RNA sequence: UUUUUUUUUUUUUUUUUUUUUUUUUUCUCCUCUUUUUUUUUUUU
């Protein structure tokens, strides 16, 4: 579980750029699944990252 | 006997206003027959 949270991290980059092309093309009903999944796979182990953060 | 790297949720907020129910048409139009008109009076 090492190689997991860094394709998760691929992952919702794609997924939060499909809402640019969903808007682009004027598309919403996979504008909103799209944003429903990006909502759906933010958790807070991905958020860790290093000791000193703040 | 299968290594290394590929960032992410738009920035902004400390804008004035001194009025008053309604609202605006429809034309001139043959009234049939015992009468002058009776009348005081008293019991409410």
């Amino acid at each position: 579980e090492g190689l997991v949270v860094r394709c998760i991290q691929r992952l919702a980059e794609m997924c939060r750029s499909l809402r640019g092309a969903a808007r682009l093309v004027g598309e919403p009903v996979l504008g909103a699944k799209m944003e429903t999944a990006a909502t759906l796979l933010r958790r807070d182990i991905v958020f860790a990252a290093s000791l000193y953060t703040q």
